[PDB]
């Protein structure tokens, strides 16, 4: 069994910025979700070998996880907040597409998404 390489977290030729909106996405949004009791399944890429999910990467073609998002925020990978917000939404959507309603992993994603939506609702205006 085989995992794909993780998503890119470093690219010297990709343009990037340090902005108050991206600082908020690390300091408020990522920090809030990361410390949550249901964060652990989302803190690293889905390991299809260890989890015995040989079909995972047949169904999910844009993998994303909070470990990758945390690295992208800490290593200033992003140009804007929308790029980072899309990564969170990709992570949640992948969970809902692969799994079934009421599955433990879906209940965990739903709890994290509720907090995500609450925090993004108060995304500050650009300075
Ligand atoms: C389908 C799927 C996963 N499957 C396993 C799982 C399921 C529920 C809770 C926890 C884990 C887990 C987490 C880490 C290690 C071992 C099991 C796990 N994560 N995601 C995002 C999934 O979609």
């Amino acid at each position: 069994s085989m995992n794909p390489p993780p998503p890119e977290t470093s690219n010297p030729n990709k343009p990037k910025r340090q902005t108050n909106q991206l600082q908020y996405l690390l300091r408020v949004v990522l920090k809030t979700l990361w410390k949550h009791q249901f964060a652990w399944p989302f803190q690293q890429p889905v390991d299809a070998v260890k989890l015995n999910l040989p079909d995972y990467y047949k169904i999910i073609k844009t993998p994303m996880d909070m470990g990758t998002i945390k690295k992208r925020l800490e290593n200033n990978y992003y140009w804007n907040a929308q790029e980072c917000i899309q990564d969170f939404n990709t992570m949640f959507t992948n969970c809902y597409i692969y799994n079934k309603p009421g599955d433990d992993i879906v209940l965990m994603a739903e709890a994290l998404e509720k907090l995500f939506l609450q925090k993004i609702n108060e995304l500050p205006t650009e300075e």
